[PDB]
């Protein structure tokens, strides 16, 4: 019965963050496999789930518009100011983009030339238990499907929020919810093949081994390296989806995560070849290379190409 808000429908119930499209274009951002939980269910109208709230955002050339959405049993309201700080630090705008862009492109022609069409890609700060087993879904797999599996997955084992149109908004599980003994057989029932043991076994070894959920923030403020290699102890994470965890939720924007796209675009657009194909140490020597080149925010620079690589 509630449906999804535009800026006509309800402009009473948005409010606006002052943000330049050069700071920031949802359409890059949104859908480029970061986050799997946004979906633009009319246009230039995202909706997605953020901790245990429905938001939709829009935005014009220099305003970023947004409208939370607190449960059925609530008197609908405009974003607090605290819900705001909370979509404030989800897009880091504190981060200067344009100061970054122009810093990457003073050592790189190519990216000047492919930034110049792809403003305002920048990095999502998520919630690190998301991200790590969204991007456990993300092996073998494309953004479509990835997209379908993690849906289903909040569906069966997290809260239910509220309904938009036909669309029922549910919160991530918790990790006890992931890691009982039914789990792996219901999360192959909802399609995610082999992936289902990986979630379900990770889940159980940072309960049993490594604590709960305190874990992964020590892990935020953990050292690059100290968190990466903690990460790759987890069933299903290796060095790419440890890589993209500690860019996306851990706060090292130096990781640069490697895989088939950075690999050809190092290959076709730098002409970049392992002094010593893929392998671990190749991949690894790659991502070097991106820092010495880009500096301490390689893992954003990397992002901007990718999210381009993307659109052909
Ligand atoms: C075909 C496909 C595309 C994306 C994914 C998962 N996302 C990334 O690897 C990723 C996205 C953004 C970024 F800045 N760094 C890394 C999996 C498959
Ligand atoms: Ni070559």
């Amino acid at each position: 019965h509630m449906r999804h808000r535009t800026l006509s429908s309800s402009p009473a119930l948005w409010a606006s963050i002052p943000c330049p499209r050069s700071e920031l274009r949802l359409d890059l951002v949104l859908a480029s496999g970061q986050s799997f939980r946004w979906k633009e269910q009319s246009p230039a109208h995202w909706s997605g789930v953020l901790a245990d709230q429905v938001w939709t955002l829009t935005q014009t050339e220099d305003q970023l518009y947004c409208t939370v959405y607190r449960g059925d049993d609530s008197q609908v309201s405009r974003p607090t100011l605290e819900e705001l700080e909370t979509l404030h630090k989800y897009f880091q705008l504190d981060v200067s983009l344009a100061q970054l862009y122009s810093h990457w492109a003073s050592v790189d022609s190519h990216f000047q030339r492919v930034a110049q069409k792809f403003q305002g890609v920048r990095l999502l700060r998520q919630d690190p238990t998301e991200c790590l087993f969204s991007f456990i879904c993300s092996s073998n797999n494309n953004i479509a499907r990835i997209t379908g599996m993690v849906e289903r997955l909040c569906q069966a084992f997290g809260p239910r929020l509220i309904q938009l149109d036909d669309v029922t908004y549910h919160g991530f599980p918790n990790l006890h919810a992931l890691a009982g003994p039914e789990a792996e057989t219901h999360l192959r029932k909802l399609g995610l093949g082999y992936r289902a043991r990986y979630v379900r076994a990770s889940a159980k070894a940072i309960l049993e081994e490594q604590g709960g959920p305190a874990w992964l923030q020590q892990l935020r403020v953990a050292p690059y390296e100290e968190a990466h290699k903690a990460l790759c102890t987890l069933p299903g994470v290796g060095a790419k989806v440890a890589d993209c965890i500690c860019l996306m939720a851990l706060d090292k924007p130096q990781a640069v995560p490697v895989d088939v796209h950075v690999w050809q675009i190092a290959h076709r657009d730098y002409g970049w070849h392992p002094k010593t194909g893929p392998s671990p140490l190749a991949n690894k020597e790659l991502g070097n290379f991106f820092r010495n080149l880009w500096g301490p925010y390689a893992g954003w620079a990397q992002a901007v190409l990718f999210s381009a690589d993307l659109r052909q």
